[PDB]
């Protein structure tokens, strides 16, 4: 068989390695000398510790774990292929700095588009990914968003992920829709803010060719509600999060998870504390707060992702080969 990706040296960052080194923390540990570490990729509107302070960031660390993560700012805001930097070169540390051993990676929300970017266009990095667990990951963006005509001054991410823009047509086109690594991906019909989802097949944002698709719905049953923080935090989410990290597979397996795991609540090991904050987590609408770039226009793509987008339009305008 045959698969298609994009090859030969990585491309040149953007940003000067320290700055992509501060937007990297470890709790406890330097990345340049971690054990285990696991790298946590926030969603839009977020930092690091918002998204992952209440559920995963403990989870991961009582599961043996490391915790690190990346906070690209403002709040994941800035153009997706900047935020992707931040990613490839925490991957790049934390690889070396755990021995040359393959580390996971942990996301939400825009945070697996960025990890699937990286994986896609960054070719360096494939082999340093061990795996990749993605909670409600937007790979075709989101229809809530825009539509495309319906954009003026949004933040550059926002015009990223919106159905149909430059970035996820590049990614689909360089054969970013399938998996890279051994990926799992846990997501709902009923994600308030990544749409469709609703279909449990590779038209849902979430889905990734031959990643272990996981629709809480098909497991759960069709009125199962649970809102897109709930696809990070709950106890569903957790059990199949933990099976994906521990798994002699790299992604998930049906044997470790089941109608016995549909709780939609926050996970069972996290303390009264945890569960308060993650129940109440507003993370995912903290974008419509915070103060982000100004963008009139789709960010132009990177020369390594344009080729792959021709006929869309972004500020330059309309790419070409």
């Amino acid at each position: 068989g045959a698969m298609a990706l994009p090859s030969g040296s990585d491309p040149a960052f953007s940003q000067p390695k320290s700055v992509l080194d501060a937007g990297l923390t470890c709790q406890g540990a330097s990345p340049s000398s971690v054990s285990k570490p696991i790298l946590l990729v926030p969603g839009t509107g977020t930092t690091g510790p918002q998204s992952f302070d209440s559920n995963w960031i403990p989870l991961s660390a009582q599961l043996g774990y490391t915790p690190c993560w990346i906070s690209p700012p403002p709040f994941m805001l800035n153009d997706t292929q900047v935020n992707t930097e931040y990613m490839v070169n925490a991957i790049t540390t934390l690889y070396a700095g755990s021995g040359n051993n393959k580390l996971p990676v942990l996301t939400v929300c825009q945070g697996g588009l960025v990890a699937q970017w990286g994986l896609t266009f960054f070719p360096s990095i494939r082999s340093k990914v061990d795996r990749l667990m993605a909670f409600a990951p937007d790979y075709k963006g989101t229809v809530l968003a825009g539509p495309l005509d319906a954009l003026a001054g949004s933040a550059p991410s926002v015009w990223q992920q919106t159905t149909g823009s430059a970035l996820t047509t590049a990614l689909r086109n360089a054969g970013g829709l399938t998996q890279i690594v051994p990926t799992t991906n846990l997501y709902s019909a009923t994600d308030e803010i990544v749409q469709p989802q609703v279909s449990n097949s590779p038209l849902d944002s979430s889905y990734l060719f031959n990643g272990k698709n996981v629709q809480a719905q098909a497991v759960c049953g069709p009125l199962f509600v649970i809102d897109h923080a709930g696809s990070l935090t709950s106890q569903f989410s957790y059990v199949v999060g933990r099976s994906a990290l521990r798994s002699t597979t790299g992604q998930a397996r049906s044997a470790d998870y089941g109608i016995t795991d549909c709780n939609p609540l926050p996970a069972n090991d996290l303390t009264p504390e945890q569960k308060v904050a993650a129940a109440a987590l507003l993370a995912p609408y903290y974008a419509a707060i915070v103060a982000g770039p100004k963008q009139n226009c789709e960010p132009d793509l990177m020369p390594y992702a344009r080729p792959f987008a021709v006929g869309k339009r972004t500020c330059s305008g309309i790419v070409t080969p």
